[PDB]
């Protein structure tokens, strides 16, 4: 089982860390294959497949955010004879934040780092009667991750077989509530675009908030999908953070 959630598109035996890598609620696995690629010898990714995305198409979409963090930690598990770093961009980051909450009481070593990418801290909201995604909001996502992904949009069969998880999971992502005054004790490193609405300078640097280590703010040109133009300065900033304490 663990396998259908995680992909590891390059094997890297002599990898120091392992990361665990979240896509948003539109996103596959395949979005972080060449993360994997770029990483690789050093840091071994683990790219997840939420339920009801692309190979498990049929497969209902997650009760909760809750359950996925539960059926991800499982999952988890025989990746823990590394260390275990986590990235996530928007949902991801907020499901990265829980799991690194749960990992050492899980039986885990705590997580080495959390890299949340466009995501608000998890103690921040918005009255904005934003219980969902549009429509417009879910294509426009998807287009923006390119590959995969955004081709489903020429594949209206596909297309219907997946519209209904990736729906159920921004749902998710509205109905979520942070449980109040939890911290991660591992380095949070916060990656915000900065012109994305969806996420202020305010709410990205609240993510210090949430854990009792360093907490490293970078705001990178673009958007609320910034992370696919700016990879390389982020994924120098991963590789240095991940090649030591
Ligand atoms: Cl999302």
């Amino acid at each position: 089982e663990a396998e259908k959630w995680l992909r590891r598109f390059e094997r890297a035996p002599d990898a120091r860390a392992r990361l665990v890598c979240l896509p948003h609620a539109g996103g596959s696995a395949s979005f972080f294959f060449p993360l994997a690629k770029a990483l690789a010898p050093a840091v071994e990714v683990l790219a997840v497949q939420y339920p009801g995305r692309q190979d498990r198409r049929h497969e209902p979409p997650v009760d909760s955010i809750g359950g996925l963090t539960n059926r991800l930690l499982e999952v988890l598990r025989p990746f823990g004879d590394r260390p275990l770093a986590l990235f996530g961009h928007a949902m991801g980051a907020i499901i990265g934040y829980e799991l690194a909450l749960r990992m050492p009481e899980a039986g885990l070593p705590a997580p080495v780092h959390l890299f949340a990418s466009g995501r608000r801290a998890p103690s921040r909201y918005r009255d904005d009667d934003v219980r969902g995604a549009s429509d417009e909001r879910l294509v426009a996502e998807l287009r923006k991750l390119g590959g995969s992904d955004a081709a489903m949009l020429a594949d209206p069969e596909l297309l219907a077989m997946v519209l209904p998880a990736i729906r159920s999971d921004y749902r998710a992502v509205e109905t979520y509530r942070h449980e109040p005054g939890r911290r991660v004790d591992c380095p949070v490193t916060v990656f915000t675009g900065d012109h994305d609405p969806r996420v202020s300078v305010g709410e990205a640097r609240a993510w210090e908030e949430h854990t009792t280590g360093p907490a490293d703010l970078r705001v990178l040109p673009g958007g609320h999908f910034f992370l696919v133009d700016q990879a390389a300065p982020m994924i120098a900033t991963m590789t240095e953070k991940l090649a030591g304490p």
